[PDB]
């Protein structure tokens, strides 16, 4: 990885651009104010932080490549190789650069300062935005995070009000999105943001990144258990799904197992093959070894409705003490198609008006947890508020005449609680005054060093839910 | 990069799933039929070379695995012995074989564009490890697809509105980079828009070419100066005059986007553009226009508007169609909530208001590279043939819900129709040769990349037709 090479290609020319004599640019990341995703889990700058921005990340042969890709690209001669020099020079290629930041796992309203970028060199006036790009995509944690946390919300609640209780909500909703992303590296990224509030993935890719930048007490920081796929049914032969599913739930016979049942007829899959074939091979199971039937395809609430209708014909059902009806508890059912927080919700609700507790269900969710996600959701967005020219500091900011949302803070800024203990981001420096007592924000990163840290087991607590606490 | 930890967690348990005495599994990816009716195959090539060839296993991988799936299932069914199996018979090398149409080729909906087997019986478990990380190809398929959609609209219109398609190449930016998941989505998806555009900001795009494809020129993406925000705000809010002034100085002799919104999109067209630095403008050279950037507001309004103020400041004239052209020192570019239907709105709101699609160009960001899923072309990954026993039986999947997911069966050959158009061949029934060659070629055998293509061919075989 070169970091000369890791900006949008116009910011190459912005040191060009800003006023003469600047010897300060501040910059700050916010989720501008606009499901209304009205506050944010702060997470995944840790890892930005430790893989790209820290240590010597400056070299003579990455200046060197930066200039020759350069030149090509814009047809001329515009990299600033003497800027980036100085750097490698007087730093040992450690970037002059102090970042604040809220602490991650932290919730934090729409609106509201979340870090702080400036430069630690007057020389280094330029490299504050150059670095914009890589720290925007903090973009992405920050939102799976966040829509992860509100699907919980949303699982929290209807669970309680069926069950009275939430044993098992961390297992709700699964993580299947590794196929479904765009890369190895957001695998990773996204699925140890959904691991902020859920333990249950199949994107392996999130354990390790987990490991080695943030930590956990416990061995991995996410759980999965064995279940099939369309290839080991359909594999047996269409005349064989019974087969399949017998060789399969005897294999892991002393676990949980999940087992798609649609490749032909889900319907008849649980009232006929699960339902009296196979039943004497479920009913057997432990209450730690249940079957999980899995629908996979379908109108996602109708398929769930209908199959819960099915097995509670076929199986004993109890009413729990809320007056909701429950499968024994060696049968359980997972959907896993078409999950998103729209959907999601809509099956919950449907549940509860026919009467059936969400202990019953769980969720997969892969494009819809970890893909379908812009940085438009929460206007995650990097601004320049501040700078100093000829020893002068200039409030700074945009104001577009045809779109408000889009204006931006002016000056240093700072984020504190009020009084009744909510946040507040002031701004032009007036949280010098101490007003509002100390700053919240934390320098995290100075001069190529990573000054503060959060482990894994810090970040789930801090983005716990209210119901939780 | 441990590819024993780059599966779905489910996947690790399969090997104990399939029938007894299974020595095949056949699988293959198509875009499934559902408008999106073609898609471009393009981005394999780079998820074999970085992820699947040469030694990938060894035996600290192996144990790594082992551990880290005794924790992550609270249980051992890792199938260590299958894993060490490869490492010691073909020294980390994978048993597989995969054909696949070329790169480039632009495919209808519903035809297989790949296909992956093992090559050694005991091997019939890795055909179906690997899907989760070959199905990320949806990625660079998507966004190549949808790039070349948005050329072809834009084709359309610049040819109806000014007769040629001068320009094209560079008709819709790439401006994604801040807005993607990951550095590595930025190389991938940069890398697919340049298929089809020339036009880039999103750096990483470069690299990932020059080290997985190829081109013989130099770069395979260009771009030129332009401001942001932070650059012209930094000058104080009543210096923004001083702020253009400035950089279209430093810029004089080449192209220069200014970002013209700070604060009113409509004074700095009209008085600052317009009236006060107007003769910074005029005295430019065609080959180093002022491209004055928008980027707030309805996307169609504020272009409709920018060119009216403009039209009305700066001379105009009408080309040989009837529609109305600005000097050629002046441009504009929407760069803000650009995607396939607001592009297309724009171009259709300007040519009802009658000004040529030669006087605009587009960024987009989100849009182009992060607002697509596997899900809009239905990218997907199937078995389709299985051999137990000796004997070979077509397999697939029929959910009775939604006859769309529906998978083929048996062998499958891709191959073109007596019309000139595909068919995919199912039930091993290209072996009967009434179709002529099988399109598919082996790309990846036993570890090794058979079979390669330059960045240069990606880009012939996804010309559009009006090109052609
Ligand atoms: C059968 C359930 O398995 C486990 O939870 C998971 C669920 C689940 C399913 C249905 C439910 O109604 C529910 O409450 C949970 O499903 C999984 C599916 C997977 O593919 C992988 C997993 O790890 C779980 C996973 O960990 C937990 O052991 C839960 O206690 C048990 O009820
Ligand atoms: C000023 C234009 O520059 C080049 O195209 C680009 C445009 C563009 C703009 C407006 C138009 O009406 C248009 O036809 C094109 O915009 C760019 C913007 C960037 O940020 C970077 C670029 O490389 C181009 C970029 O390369 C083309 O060579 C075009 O001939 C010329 O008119
Ligand atoms: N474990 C599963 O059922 C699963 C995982 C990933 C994708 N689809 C399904
Ligand atoms: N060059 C540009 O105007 C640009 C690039 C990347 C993101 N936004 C704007
Ligand atoms: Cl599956
Ligand atoms: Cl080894
Ligand atoms: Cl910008």
């Amino acid at each position: 990885f070169n970091i000369l090479l890791a900006t949008d290609s116009y910011k190459v020319t912005h040191y060009k651009q800003y006023p003469p004599n600047t010897s300060k640019v501040y910059s700050y990341f916010e989720c501008r104010e606009k499901v209304k995703y009205e506050e944010t889990v702060f997470y995944g700058l840790q890892y930005i932080l430790n893989k790209y921005l820290k240590g010597k990340v400056v070299t003579k042969e990455k200046i060197q490549e930066a200039k020759d890709v350069y030149k090509e690209h814009f047809q001329d001669d515009v990299f600033n190789e003497k800027g980036w020099n100085y750097i490698l020079e007087k730093y040992d290629g450690h970037l002059p650069i102090e970042i604040k930041a809220v602490p991650e796992g932290f919730v934090i309203p729409r609106g509201n300062v979340l870090f702080t970028v400036e430069n630690t060199d007057p020389e280094c006036y330029w490299l504050t935005n150059w670095i914009e790009t890589i720290l925007v995509q903090s973009w992405y944690p920050i939102t799976v995070a966040t829509n992860s946390r509100e699907q919980k919300k949303i699982l929290a609640k209807y669970l309680l009000e069926t069950s009275g209780n939430l044993d098992g909500l961390e297992y709700k909703l699964h993580d299947f999105g590794y196929r479904g992303v765009s890369s190895q590296e957001t695998a990773g990224i996204g699925a140890s943001a959904h691991l902020v509030n859920f333990k249950g993935t199949d994107t392996v890719a999130g354990l390790a990144l987990i490991k080695k930048y943030y930590g956990t007490k416990d061995p991995v920081p996410g759980y999965s258990v064995p279940a099939a796929e369309h290839s080991t049914i359909t594999a047996w032969g269409k005349d064989h799904e019974k087969d399949a599913f017998e060789h399969i739930v005897t294999q892991f016979s002393s676990v949980p197992v999940s087992v798609v049942s649609d490749s032909y007829d889900i319907y008849n899959a649980c009232e006929k093959i699960w339902g009296e074939d196979l039943r004497h091979l479920i009913v057997s199971r432990s209450t730690q070894a249940p079957l999980i039937i899995r629908p996979d395809s379908g109108n996602p609430l109708d398929t769930v409705l209908k199959v819960l209708e099915i097995l509670g014909k076929k199986f004993p059902v109890t009413e729990n003490s809320k007056g909701y009806k429950l499968l024994p508890p060696y049968l359980r059912v997972i959907q896993g198609d078409g999950v998103d927080i729209n959907t999601l919700q809509e099956i919950v609700e449907g549940m509860k008006q026919k009467m059936w507790s969400i202990e019953n269900i769980a969720f997969g969710s892969g494009g819809g947890l970890l893909q379908k996600l812009t940085r438009d959701l929460l206007n995650c967005s990097f601004k320049c508020s501040y700078v100093v020219t000829n020893g002068l500091g200039i409030n700074v900011f945009k104001d577009p005449v045809a779109d408000p949302n889009k204006r931006s803070k002016k000056g240093r800024l700072s984020l504190h609680r009020t009084p009744a203990g909510n946040f507040v981001t002031l701004e032009e420096g007036k949280g010098d005054l101490e007003e509002y007592g100390q700053d919240l924000l934390h320098t995290v990163f100075k001069n190529g060093k990573v000054t503060k840290s959060y482990s894994f087991d810090e970040i789930r607590k801090n983005a716990q839910l209210n119901i939780e606490l």
